[PDB]
């Protein structure tokens, strides 16, 4: 579940940044 | 998509880290 | 790369729906 | 955050699939 932070709230802040 | 294999990336190898 | 605007796409609304 | 063996078993199946 560490996983299920720390993955999931860099990909929701870089899918914004991105622009993907 | 450039947004793709520069966080995806960083997002494979922290599903393995975090062991999902 | 272009497996992008299929996958995250979904996904970030997944995540919403999801309550990650 | 169990969202995530729904959604990125999804994600790590598209990312083999997709060839990110």
């Amino acid at each position: 579940a560490k996983a299920a932070a720390a993955a999931i709230k860099a990909i929701a802040a870089i899918i914004k940044a991105g622009g993907y």
